[PDB]
């Protein structure tokens, strides 16, 4: 009864191997418990006793036991970071992704405390990167807030790859809904749902950051809105125009998940993604040329503009950052009103804007 399970515990405790082989041998019960609930298996992990993890596991030891608190020996494991006997317990159909009693999965503590390798394997075995404690934390944030910069981008460039491929599945959707709605234009549901779609796009994209993107499909809202309370015909052309800025929102996203590459490729990166909302500002330029006399369109020209200067700023490219900034000084004297919105002006912007597409091509060629 108690003799042999409080000998056991204490000798998975204690690291005595030969004592756990004969205390197993006569008949003791793998699974006791303690107090708390612990199992031969989480005092073994904790005390980092991989031989003994080993035969306990091999004696019928059960790996997703949990303990009061709702710990599996994966997270004791990970939290004292011995990555041996967190691969042995995954390789035993180890809960990855076992959540406890405070919604704390061992992503998080292995991410709190920077234990890199462990976070790697977790990983590997399909962790949720996005997963949130009962305070809202990510493992992300629980490695950023102890001073673990490295472990934390990590994690940050995990949850940036999930939330790509969640958005391209978003994509998808909208990309069906358009083409049903070429085929009966009429059906002014498709629209609805179509603005629903690029609503919770817009949400995540602000939720993550990714300010370009959010400023891309804050256009495409506009244009479907204006659509939903027929303030504008339904054309075509202005329909190949939100197929455009659909494509080059996914290519954007497509150049956010990229190769960790050296120096190079992440300036091809950003003149990419630069020549993107280059393609997007144009975009806007046209509609406006067709109706203009509608500030609000001006103001997303304004910000996009504003976050461009930000990245080149941020990157320097000083030639381009002062054109840019000259971009948005006339756009500043339009929206106060100072001059008079004329055509020539907003074909000198195109003008200048050509400037600065030519200028980031010397740049990169």
């Amino acid at each position: 009864g108690s003799d042999l399970g409080k000998k056991l515990l204490e000798a998975a405790r204690a690291g005595q191997d030969d004592e756990v082989r004969i205390l197993l041998a006569n008949g003791a019960d793998v699974n006791t418990a303690d107090e708390t609930g612990f199992t031969p298996l989480h005092l073994a992990a904790w005390e980092g006793h991989l031989g003994i993890v080993e035969v306990l596991l091999k004696n019928g030891a059960d790996v997703n036991a949990n303990d009061e608190r709702g710990h599996t020996p994966l997270h004791l494991a990970a939290y004292t970071g011995h990555l041996e006997i967190v691969e042995v317990l995954l390789k035993n159909g180890a809960g990855v992704n076992a959540t406890d009693v405070i919604g704390t999965a061992p992503l998080h503590l292995a991410a709190m405390w920077g234990h890199e390798e462990i976070v790697e394997v977790l990983l590997k075995n399909g962790a949720d990167a996005r997963a949130q404690d009962k305070f809202g934390k990510t493992p992300e944030d629980l490695a950023r807030d102890n001073g673990y910069e490295s472990v934390a981008r990590l994690a940050r460039k995990e949850i940036i790859r999930a939330v790509v491929d969640e958005l391209k599945e978003l994509i998808q959707n909208v990309n069906d809904d358009i083409k049903e709605v070429e085929k009966n234009p009429e059906d002014m549901e498709y629209w609805n749902k179509i603005y629903r779609l690029v609503h919770t796009m817009k949400e995540i994209t602000e939720t993550m950051g990714f300010s370009p993107v959010a400023l891309v499909l804050e256009a495409i809202m506009m244009l479907v809105k204006l659509m939903l309370n027929s303030e504008i015909k339904i054309t075509s052309d202005l329909i190949d125009a939100v197929k455009k800025m659909l494509d080059m929102v996914t290519r954007l996203l497509d150049l956010m998940v990229d190769p960790n590459l050296n120096e190079e490729q992440y300036i091809k990166m950003v003149v990419d993604a630069l020549k993107i909302l280059i393609e997007a500002v144009n975009v806007l330029i046209k509609m406006v040329e067709k109706n203009p006399e509608d500030m609000e369109f001006w103001n997303l020209i304004y910000r996009l503009v504003h976050v461009m200067k930000e990245v080149t700023e941020t990157m320097g490219f000083s030639s381009v950052a002062k054109v840019l900034h000259t971009i948005m000084n006339l756009v500043d004297k339009m929206l106060n009103s100072e001059i008079k919105i004329t055509s020539d002006l907003i074909d000198k912007v195109k003008k200048k804007l050509d400037m600065v597409t030519r200028e980031l091509d010397k740049m990169v060629s």
